[PDB]
């Protein structure tokens, strides 16, 4: 299969993505200190064969490699992370001026070789000085976010005039405190509705802090990693409860942020009292220029009495293709996913700014790899998107996750869902095929 790419537009954005805790290393230099990755990389057990983000691939030293790659790639525009802990190492008072240097070449190298910076400012690595106030079960800390936003936004937003907020608040509250498999590694429902809620008041703020801030006017979304939820069976408890498992992981942060309140279902569901205050909800609504969707697999979502409060799990998806990672693969979801923010949430613009895949890949002595399952994926997810720009969706970009192989967070550096291959020990990058590929695809939409 080979993908037909005409129907998308030429003002259409190729892109590529990484965060900052999970390429930069350097985790102590030049004024860096600790985030609650850091420290959670600490817990014996917290990360797959006791890996850690301490090197990772060295983008703070080898920041000319990556840039090498994206040149390669001929993207049109390039998604990284701010490090918070890098620019505002306690999350509050001083700013680290040689963390946001580094971060300010980054951006005139970007532009130097004609690819716009999207930059993210929370890719979870909370300063663990925060942390040690409560984290996001502290009010405090979404006025410090909008405190660093504002900081950002002053010394880059003259060139960045694309801005992400937040990546993936799911994550952080629900398997940051509720499962606790992510940092910081908390257990508790109430806590994780509650930093659910306040790192959507940071989005809101954040907005604002950006339209103040930025030297010129500035477009901002929040990032979401959704999944369509599917009952396992045609059961009228099945379909309850895939419809509760869509409240948790797609209308909770959908809802709010599009001035429809939290939705009643899930606050029910919860039975945790918000820690509202009088115009929150309007800060949470906060007019935004785009959303961001990431998505990488469905959700199958059966009834189950033994999961407290949500009462649903998930079940394997029943396509035979299965990532390295056991990810279903199912592009049509994507379609779906793209369709339903531009139907049901009147979305005016949309970019995917994740989606790829992991795979085993065997390179060999100069690490050149062939990987044909990460490359068919690619091929079906863009297919998905040109069927949903010629459903009337107003998709405006896509960001293939990632680059290079990175640290993947509580799995460490086993999963590589790298456009281009790692050698850790050396830091060498070598595009794969699926990356040599997407800069064809890239090349071919453009002539």
């Amino acid at each position: 299969f080979m993908v037909e790419l005409s129907p998308l537009r030429q003002d259409f954005v190729w892109g590529t993505a990484t965060s900052a805790y999970q390429i930069e290393g350097a985790v102590a230099d030049d004024g860096r200190l600790p985030s609650i990755w850091d420290t959670f990389c600490r817990v014996p057990g917290a990360i797959d064969n006791g890996d850690t983000g301490d090197v990772a691939c060295d983008s703070y030293h080898r920041w000319p490699e990556d840039l090498a790659l994206l040149k390669q790639l001929g993207v049109d525009a390039y998604r990284f992370s701010i490090a918070w802990p890098r620019v505002i190492p306690t999350g509050s008072g001083a700013v680290n001026t040689a963390g946001l240097d580094y971060y300010d070449r980054v951006v005139d190298d970007l532009l130097a070789e004609g690819i716009k910076p999207f930059v993210t400012l929370y890719h979870w690595d909370l300063p663990q000085a925060l942390q040690d106030l409560g984290g996001w079960d502290n009010r405090d800390t979404a006025y410090r976010f909008a405190e660093y936003a504002a900081v950002v936004g002053a010394k880059l937003g003259d060139r960045v005039r694309d801005w992400v907020t937040l990546n993936e608040p799911l994550c952080s509250a629900w398997i940051g405190h509720w499962e606790g498999r992510m940092a910081p590694g908390i257990t508790d429902p109430a806590i994780a509705v509650r930093a659910s809620y306040n790192l959507l008041l940071a989005h809101g703020l954040g907005v604002a802090a950006l339209r103040d801030a930025c030297p010129e006017p500035p477009a901002v979304g929040l990032v979401v990693n959704l999944s369509g939820c599917e009952p396992a069976s045609q059961s009228p408890e099945d379909i309850r409860a895939a419809r509760i498992a869509d409240g948790h992981f797609n209308r909770w942060w959908l809802d709010p942020t599009s001035g429809r309140g939290f939705p009643a279902d899930m606050v029910e569901t919860y039975g945790v009292e918000l820690p509202e205050r009088p115009g929150d909800l309007e800060i949470i609504a906060a007019p935004t220029d785009f959303i961001g969707l990431n998505y990488y697999f469905r959700q199958i979502i059966e009834a189950d009495g033994s999961v407290p409060v949500l009462g649903f799990s998930q079940v394997p998806g029943p396509n035979a293709e299965h990532t390295m990672i056991d990810w279903e693969v199912h592009p049509a979801g994507l379609e779906e996913l793209i369709l339903r923010l531009a139907k049901e949430y009147g979305a005016e613009k949309i970019y995917v700014t994740e989606n790829g895949s992991a795979w085993v890949d065997q390179p060999d002595a100069e690490f050149a790899v062939d990987d044909p399952d990460r490359t068919a994926y690619l091929e079906e997810h863009l297919a998905a998107c040109v069927r949903a720009v010629e459903q009337g969706a107003p998709l405006a970009g896509y960001f293939a996750w990632s680059l290079m192989d990175n640290f993947e967070w509580a799995r460490g550096y086993a999963p590589r869902f790298g456009l281009a291959y790692v050698d850790y020990p050396t830091g060498t990058r070598v595009m794969k095929t699926s990356g040599k590929r997407y800069a064809d695809l890239i090349r071919g939409h453009r002539e």
